[PDB]
């Protein structure tokens, strides 16, 4: 059971509420796949799924 599309969209708007979410975690400066990879095409628990949520 995976995540994908719509159903996808629905589960970040619900668990991340305000914050908002990216589908790729931003690299930033200076640093040493995505969402769809890990939920959509491979099955991934909430924790994981809860890391895609951007900051407050
Ligand atoms: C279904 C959950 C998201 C929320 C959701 O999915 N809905 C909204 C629920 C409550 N929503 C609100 O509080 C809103 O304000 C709405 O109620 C409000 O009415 C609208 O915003 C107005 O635009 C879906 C609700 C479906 N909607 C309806 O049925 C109708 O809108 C209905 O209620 C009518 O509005 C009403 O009858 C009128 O009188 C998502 C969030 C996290 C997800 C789990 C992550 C971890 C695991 C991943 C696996 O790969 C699969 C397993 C899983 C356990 C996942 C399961 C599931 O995928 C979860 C529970
Ligand atoms: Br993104």
């Amino acid at each position: 059971e995976t995540l994908c599309g719509a159903e996808l969209v629905d589960a970040l708007q619900f668990v991340c509420g305000d914050r908002g979410f990216y589908f790729n975690k931003p690299t930033g400066y200076g640093s040493s796949t995505g969402i769809v990879d890990e939920c959509c095409f491979r099955s991934c628990d909430l924790r994981r799924l809860e890391m895609y949520c951007a900051p407050l």
